[PDB]
């Protein structure tokens, strides 16, 4: 029985609404009006084997911040509802995933207790149209709903979509594993 | 009887209304043409406890500036305005108020004689459209026609929209406090 | 009708129970199985006027960490369950206060999203037999149950003891600015 | 035929007695006349889904450090007897765990020769009453009898019972790692 | 069925042959004239469980750099050649292993990108008559035949053979988690 | 008989036809989406006198990079496949080529061995909107499907528009010497 998460949120900045599988097939459906918000959700999607559904519209013309902020926030809660009971999880994940010259470590536990470590810099302001310190909000509000203790590092890069990128491809790679079954357990 | 400033002023450049209210209940009624100064106008009135109607309409094409002048220049009339006599209140504000990482330090005397202290670091160029040069702008023009004492003290912060929302939140709530009766006076 | 939260917590390390009476009148009822931690709750009640119980017992042997830590959790979650829809409020506080050469700021916002912003520097490592890296420790897990948004900083302070309680007293003083009604809300 | 080894070993100075399964449920059982010991020998069980036996008595009025050295010694005899002839195993071991804001890297070879890399960096002298240079030499004299190379890097951390805790997280789920199956050997 | 690449590859300096199996059995048959790359390609069959038939000739009266190269440069096409269209793959791997004091971390994409992050800093220049230099244009050579993205990181070592063998144990393992299936591909 | 390539590539991300005749007149016929790199394709064609066509569309609401990279790996293929056999050809070539204050030193070698050497220090980070950093990207993914060993050299220049077309330049002049007849062969 898949392990699915839904979420519907709405502030009068934003409207959001999650869907996520756990026990996906990596299928990308995200419509978030931010369309590098949208590539990297695909990514997660694709490199964690995740069903991830999402929609929001928001205040855009103020900045992608408000949307960015509450996808991030309702994603963690979907998570968190997802996971349930945590029976028998793998619970802790560990990638380090390149994008050409970039490298990127994620571990993360689902231990209950928010936690962002973050060191990653960005060379560049924008990437497209989208503001490179949201990068790291959207990391830490995705960790304050989850409960999930969350370490990004740069191991290497320059390119910022690169960068940027190899973090989701991580990240999505040692959710995956911290999201498995545990085949003693 | 509620104190209240209105100001119109046009130039070649732009045309500026504004009514503030200082006995208000926090109405937001903001269009200036640059959204993002909408949206730290609204927090201006949350927060302060005042009514803020503006309008402005100006020369954008070239860039949010002169809009952005104006606007704080007309505000800062309509304060002086509606302070009037400046009988029996405080005078004096003062507080410091976060945004999540983000800390800053308002401290202002309705003294009449203008002066900005300014020390924020805002670390990226834009946030959304908005020029973030526009904010010391803002306050400094604001504090040349209300003839106020303003300090604004950079504490903490790494993402612009959260020290730029933190230092209008800080100045909103230090100037409620300075245009509110002293129980004593 | 005064409001009140409470909190029972089990694991196989701790047990603890949390009632605090944000309309209090500084009655102090902590006994956690750390005596610092108790003097210190002591002066939360005290400063802040709140009413707090707080019982615990847990794993001291292996040292105070996981009782410290359960203890704050759960008084996160009590503060959260007492501030119920959080209408009419303040919402912010700010306070700054001494003990002796010890000076300590505190700002925070109940704003839902956690946040731990310190920077203290406790000269000692032990303030009696308490571990002195449970200070930080303490806050950070309040603040995540709690979503608040908190900041503490270090002006001055040489004493560790002086500090430490410096601190809750600032923070005692700023939460019950911000769980106060604001009287034109 | 689940791999059991057991080792007691007597001194004027300690009394140990060591159970170790590799291929076990993560029962834990550990009882050293050191408290911070035992709850760090219950994360071994528990994370690397060892079972975990282990008595000692000691001259702990001295200090801990002949019962810890010797039951660790004991620790390395026992995997060394448990892993027999090493057939068929992944034999190498690499896993990064965070708790908080501590994350340690531990990297291990089963290869015959002893060797240990160590950079902790423990801010405190004791956590409760376990000197905390009893962990590495907890660490090298494992390996020493064992003949493992182990290799311990600590990313990020501040607070030493978590950085000491994340270490042994990190050894347990490594450990488990290279004794298991590789499934194509 | 086997994913099995062959190559063979002449010039004017060097007669080359390579038979690699990704599902192989590490059965190692590699003589290239060049005993320490003999050796190494030993360690890539054993420890990522390929099966390794190299044979190589060349002007080794000149250095050995053209036969090492040479040998790199069909490596990466038998590896090319044996993925096929690279259906159901993990494609990335990350492992880090050592080798006593030596400890070597390589991440890999089998991307159709190729890219080589290289900083191993050898301390001799000959190991056996084998110059040093010679490892990372082995692997340059070997990405950009295979279209790879590899990164090699020295997390710590002092010998020269220890680093460089280490560097193919960790490489081996990396490859071969990066060709396994994807159970849920 | 002129030596003409020709490639077609469709990706999710982008759609790209490129035909290049390295015995050309100059005719400059490019449409990316990208209106900066069709400029540069246009200086490409008329100081190197190759003939160049592309056409491509893709996802530039991302943001550029998808597009710039496939019409780079394109153009590479192009290239190869129009030096067929590279028989007679120079092989090599060398110009430093100014615009104003820029100066551009570009050393090339039709190797069949892909490496780019690439100093530029561009100082905006937006040439109108094109992403300067995208510049190293065209170039690196060039060389990657091409096989050119590459060096960019810069040693003078200060605008980004002068810096980025003064290497377009010096390329092109440096590739039509490269792909020319030796008069000696
Ligand atoms: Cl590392
Ligand atoms: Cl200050
Ligand atoms: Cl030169
Ligand atoms: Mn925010
Ligand atoms: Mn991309
Ligand atoms: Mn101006
Ligand atoms: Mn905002
Ligand atoms: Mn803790
Ligand atoms: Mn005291
Ligand atoms: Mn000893
Ligand atoms: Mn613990
Ligand atoms: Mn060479
Ligand atoms: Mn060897
Ligand atoms: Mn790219
Ligand atoms: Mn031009």
């Amino acid at each position: 029985s898949a392990r699915i998460g839904e979420v519907k949120r709405e502030t009068k900045e934003t409207n959001v609404s999650v869907k996520i599988n756990l026990d996906g097939h990596g299928v990308s459906d995200s419509s978030t009006g931010i369309p590098f918000l949208d590539h990297m959700l695909d990514q997660l999607a694709s490199h964690g084997l995740f069903d991830v559904h999402v929609r929001a519209t928001g205040d855009t013309h103020i900045d992608d911040h408000h949307t960015n902020e509450d996808v991030a926030l309702a994603i963690g809660t979907a998570l968190l509802k997802a996971l349930g009971e945590r029976k028998g999880i793998n619970r802790f994940g560990d990638f380090t995933a390149p994008l050409d010259e970039a490298l990127i470590h994620v571990s993360l536990d689902l231990s209950g207790r928010p936690y962002l470590g973050y060191n990653l810099e960005i060379p560049t302001q924008r990437v497209g149209t989208y503001d490179t310190q949201l990068v790291e909000h959207f990391f830490q509000s995705l960790v304050n709903t989850s409960g999930m203790t969350l370490h990004i590092r740069q191991l290497a890069g320059k390119n910022s979509h690169h960068i940027i990128e190899a973090t989701f491809k991580a990240f999505a790679r040692a959710l995956r594993q911290a999201t498995e079954s545990d085949p003693r357990r």
